[PDB]
DNA sequence: CCGACGTCGCATCAGC
DNA sequence: GCTGATGCGA
DNA sequence: GTCGG
């Protein structure tokens, strides 16, 4: 209502930078510059007002300009009516498919779902699991599913090891209602960084979940991370639940609760701690924290065994996940 | 002017 | 066959 | 595209 209207253009503009002209840095910028607009509680009058934000410049201003005096962009319009551009955007979303691929596939007529069905022979491993969950990757998931999910998992992690630490981060940590995708981290005492690389714990916990019927299809999998497809139980009557996405990642216990930290969120919160951790004299890096030197020298990684124990560095207190929005 | 805007493990591909 | 680049996803 | 050395 406010400043929807010219969010929604500069998202368009952002896929379209990203998909289309393969400018992950326009797109980035795009992005940003519709992010600190939805933070404005106030209806931009121009682009002038605008320009006043950080990461909004000229170009965006002008942009703003148009968009309020004719109605809409003159530029954005021939993206949307242009066959072969809208095409490749759209081929994009499937799971697979990628800035380059949806490119090739258009060149060779190829531009939508039914489309593809006809030329599966085409389509790899990933791109057809894609095509196959096209609807389902697309829905939010529910907080409640979310537990659910949950219990599954540690129930099959703990009943095949008592000694398996698995939490799941992201959004959930922070108590959202939705999270769109199940990010789970796990480890085990014998697996500390000197010790030799664990192709067997990975995949033991693999198996029981494919065992009990979890896991439905795999992206891709090795001995360090999991990328695949989850399911619920099939419920009586009603219809059964959606094909929900799910990424497990074996983790050393020595960067494990540093690795949490990072992958329950926020993005914001990542980048006040990272400031903050270098005003004390550290200095993170997802896995470990390491004490920098009078020139910047990062010195031996600083033992953690905690969420807290971080904390226990930068002068800081325990924040709790529901508050580190910001 | 003009270069930096995270990452990285896994699957597919190129070249040798 | 092995090595190394490129494409993809969060 | 937007910022800052
Ligand atoms: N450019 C860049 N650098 C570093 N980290 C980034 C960047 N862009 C996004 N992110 C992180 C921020 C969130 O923790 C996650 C997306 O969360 P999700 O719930 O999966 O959408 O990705
Ligand atoms: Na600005
Ligand atoms: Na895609």
């Amino acid at each position: 209502t406010l400043n929807g209207g010219i969010t929604d253009m500069l998202t368009e503009l952002a896929n379209f930078e990203k998909n289309v002209s393969q400018a992950i840095h326009k797109y980035n910028a795009y992005r940003k510059a519709a992010s600190v607009i939805a933070k404005y509680p106030h209806k931009i009058k121009s682009g002038a007002e605008a320009k006043k934000l950080p990461g909004v410049g000229t170009k965006i201003a002008e942009k703003i300009d148009e968009f309020l005096a004719t109605g809409k962009l003159r530029k954005l319009e021939k993206i949307r009516q242009d066959d072969t551009s809208s095409s490749i955007n759209f081929l994009t979303r499937v799971s697979g498919i990628g800035p380059s691929a949806a490119r090739k596939f258009v060149d060779e007529g190829i531009k939508t779902l039914e489309d593809l069905r006809k030329n599966e022979d085409k389509l790899n491993h990933h791109q057809r699991i894609g095509l196959k969950y096209f609807g389902d990757f697309e829905k939010r998931i529910p907080r409640e599913e979310m537990l659910q999910m949950q219990d599954i998992v540690l129930n099959e992690v703990k009943k095949v090891d008592s000694e398996y630490i698995a939490t799941v981060c992201g959004s959930f940590r922070r108590g959202a209602e939705s999270s769109g995708d199940m990010d789970v981290l796990l480890t085990h005492p014998s697996f500390t960084s000197e010790s030799t690389k664990q192709p067997k714990l990975l995949h033991q916990v693999v198996e029981q979940l494919q065992k009990v019927h979890f896991i439905t299809d795999t992206l891709s999998k090795g001995e360090t991370k999991f990328m695949g497809v989850c399911q619920l139980p099939s419920k009586n009557d009603e219809k059964e639940y959606p094909h929900r996405r799910i990424d497990i990642r074996l983790i050393p216990k020595d960067q494990y609760y540093c690795g949490v930290l990072y992958f329950t969120g926020s993005d914001i919160f990542n980048k006040n701690m990272r400031a903050h951790a270098l005003e004390k004299g550290f200095t993170i890096n997802e896995y470990t924290i390491r004490p920098l030197g009078v020139t910047g020298v990062a010195g031996e990684p600083l033992p953690v065994d905690s969420e807290k124990d971080i904390f226990d560095y930068i002068q800081w207190k325990y924040r709790e996940p529901k508050d580190r929005s910001e």
